[PDB]
């Protein structure tokens, strides 16, 4: 009844399985990344590091049976995704809704993850935006109000306001955001000094129009170019001030593959290493 951890999954063919990731008991959210191809005349495509999309169906259900929420992340660190036209936004919204956020209907749906129904969509938009991402969020949010309830989340970089997602975050549409306090020395843990990190956190927690702000950290030094902060340091230096915010959601970890190696979340939670 204390720390919620969101974790990205799908980043390595050889990673701990989705079902085993959920079985750790360490995570409140598992975020499958990524639908990294869409927009500009492209057909939608997943890059989930060679994992079988249809094979995820029972694993997603297992996760959900363990009261882990499972999201699909759109965009990702890189990839041929864009959302320049209003039609692109409509198309992506409908595709996501029909294939991932509703039970199957008819026979024409591609159902990448089979008959699984996901708990929401994560906006990990790292280039291009703000584009038509506001319209995409508007249409998905409309669906949130007209059928199955699901979450909308975002993964901005740590400079407030985010260049790709800042305007969409300002609409208050996201249930939660996890800020990437890494690959960005100006707003991350750096030179063994947390001042810039804590200044950035203060701003995000004050200004981000969302009920829950999570702090995103790398799970291992190799998981990001910069910004790794050891788990004892996060507990000691970040948590007392972060917990003073009514918006404190917990932490997000990049990513399950590396967390399996490092046992970062085990250390955060005080579970045996």
């Amino acid at each position: 009844g204390s720390l919620d951890i969101a974790v990205y999954w799908g980043q390595s063919f050889d990673e701990r399985s989705l079902e085993a990731t959920c079985d750790s008991g360490n995570y409140a959210y598992v975020i499958i990344g990524f639908l990294n191809t869409f927009g500009g005349g492209q057909t939608p495509a997943l890059d989930i590091s060679g994992h079988s999309p249809k094979g995820l169906e029972p694993q997603i259900k297992h996760c959900q049976s363990k009261n882990v929420k499972v999201l699909l992340s759109i965009g990702g660190p890189a990839g041929p995704y864009s959302l320049d036209s209003r039609n692109d936004a409509n198309d992506l919204a409908v595709y996501l809704h029909k294939n991932f956020l509703l039970p199957p209907a008819g026979t024409s749906e591609s159902r990448p993850f089979g008959n699984a129904v996901l708990d929401g969509i994560d906006f990990h938009i790292e280039h291009g935006g703000p584009s038509q991402y506001q319209l995409l969020a508007n249409i998905l949010s409309s669906f949130r109000l007209s059928g199955s309830e699901f979450a909308l989340t975002a993964a901005p970089q740590c400079v407030y306001p985010d260049p790709n997602l800042g305007t969409v975050i300002n609409s208050a549409t996201f249930d939660a955001i996890w800020v990437q306090f890494y690959n960005n020395p100006q707003c991350s843990y750096s030179a063994s000094n947390a001042s810039a990190l804590m200044n950035a956190w203060k701003e995000w927690s004050m200004k981000a129009r969302t009920d829950k702000v999570f702090l995103g950290f790398p799970a291992h030094p190799d998981a990001a170019g910069s910004g790794y902060m050891p788990p004892t340091k996060v507990k000691f230096s970040v948590f007392p001030n972060a917990q003073d915010s009514t918006k404190f959601g917990g932490i997000m970890l990049w990513d399950s593959y590396w967390d399996t190696v490092s046992q970062f979340s085990n250390k955060i939670l005080g579970k045996g290493v």
